[PDB]
């Protein structure tokens, strides 16, 4: 079972999520969802397993997504999500069942990359688990047109209009900057995945993002920030057949880490199925084993 | 002669600056000050020259600095300044004396690097002038301590305290992250420079920044964003004896630009004197020549 737990940020926004408590006092895993995803997608199954193995688990809706505060809505600023995680760590660490000396950050897809940036600056984070992290976003041939569209949206907003919104993946699987498989099979699979959250769980899931998201992604240089993560024990889980985040891009980042680390390839899996189907129970067990070994108080 | 001109941002902040207009309809130069600097520091002299040579010139206080809106005060967020420059370009381009097809972004020190980031995304920017751009900020040896201090300031803010504030350079020339000459002669020169500003005729100057500035600088990868500037003609003016931003670091960035470009080294100058004293007239003339040659 879970309780609703809210964390305040330094600018006064409320982040909302599910807290799966354990009896007594024990470690805590804070799980960040993927790009524009809500906490109810896929992660509750993982959190229940974590909880049954003795880990407090917090799944939350990031800023401007789902149940959480934040305006404009579905404006995905990965660097703001990274800073928000410091404030989430502060509140989760204060809870009665949480051992503030055994905090782990866990992230899937976009959220794994966000979690790494938070880990870079926060020594309270004792381990980092990245599942299928996404590390690049722009296709070079699309850059200038996307930048132009961004500037035009600013001009429209200055005239008094609300921020331009769009589905992160259209029916061709595409989006203006070419991210996450756009133009290929990955983008079509993401389109179907986002459009097939046509099912209960989450009243505040919205299959749209602010175009200005792409401005934040233009600034973000996560491969450079990951180089600051030079002490935090890190587990990376990469799908062999990831059509949204190139596996060799994930491997290239993993190879650079100098500290204690572990790599897991999920054979035959894609970006969205890496934690589903067969092999998944073994992958989750591998995560709790890595956390148990490296986050020992 | 100048007029006060305000520019609204998409989130509703008002940026305030001085607009040096020219008769008729002419090109425009938007000048971004250095780190925590106000528009009255040095730039008005240069703006008067630009104006006399036919350029509408806008010098402004960036967000949370000087006369401009923004809270917390003196929180230097380079990426937000870059985005604010798009909205500044929008309003300046709309003015009656401004030819919207001939906009130049100009920046000194930190403001030169911010200007480059705005030029990367905004094709309305037709030329880019960077004076002594600063391209790195952290000393690796200070990073863990500075990050810890940042997290503790967040917790202090969560408990209800105001954001921690501090001078960008203390009396040893130092600061928590080791930026801009900290630990060497450059930081000591910056300390004395910042300490003399109010006595030198700049009222709205506040010689303190929000510590959370350093969080923004930890995320910023300006050397990578400058690689996106692959079409805008760029003039870089580097002081030979810059002790705050290593000239070889400035030159390494200049080498990567594939488009039309020009490099000027100011002999015998440092980070703060590159546009002062002997040779400054020729340097400023080179800037307007470069803009006309490419704009
Ligand atoms: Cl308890
Ligand atoms: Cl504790
Ligand atoms: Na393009």
């Amino acid at each position: 079972s879970f309780q609703v737990v809210e964390c305040k940020t330094i600018d006064g926004i409320i982040i909302r999520g599910r807290f799966y408590a354990v009896d007594g006092k024990g470690p805590a895993i804070i799980m960040t969802p993927g790009f524009n995803c809500v906490k109810e997608m896929l992660l509750p199954d993982i959190a229940e397993t974590f909880q049954s193995q003795g880990f407090n688990t917090y799944i939350y809706d990031p800023r401007s997504i789902g149940d959480s505060d934040g305006s404009p809505k579905n404006l995905i600023d990965p660097l703001q999500q990274a800073e928000d995680l410091a404030d989430i760590v502060t509140h989760i660490s204060s809870l009665p069942s949480v051992d503030s000396s055994k905090i782990t950050l866990w992230g899937m897809s976009f959220g794994g990359t966000v979690s790494a940036c938070a880990a870079a600056v926060d020594r309270r984070v004792k381990a980092l688990v990245m599942v299928c992290p996404i590390l690049s976003f722009y296709q070079a041939e699309k850059r200038d047109k996307a930048f132009l569209q961004l500037i035009r949206d600013r001009q429209s907003q200055l005239r008094g209009n609300e921020p331009f919104m769009l589905p992160p993946f259209n029916s061709k699987g595409e989006n203006p900057i070419g991210m996450a498989g756009s133009g290929g099979p990955g983008g079509i699979e993401a389109y179907g995945f986002m459009g097939a959250v046509i099912d209960r769980g989450a009243p505040n899931f919205r299959n749209k993002i602010a175009l200005q998201t792409y401005q934040k992604l233009a600034w973000w240089q996560p491969k450079e920030i990951l180089k600051l993560v030079d002490k935090t024990p890190v587990l990376m889980v990469t799908p062999e057949l990831d059509t949204m985040s190139p596996p060799e891009e994930q491997k290239a980042a993993f190879e650079l880490f100098p500290q204690t680390k572990k790599f897991l390839e999920a054979k035959g899996k894609g970006h969205l199925t890496v934690l589903s189907g067969e092999g998944s129970v073994e992958v989750v067990d591998a995560m709790t084993e890595f956390i148990r070994e490296n986050v020992a108080g």
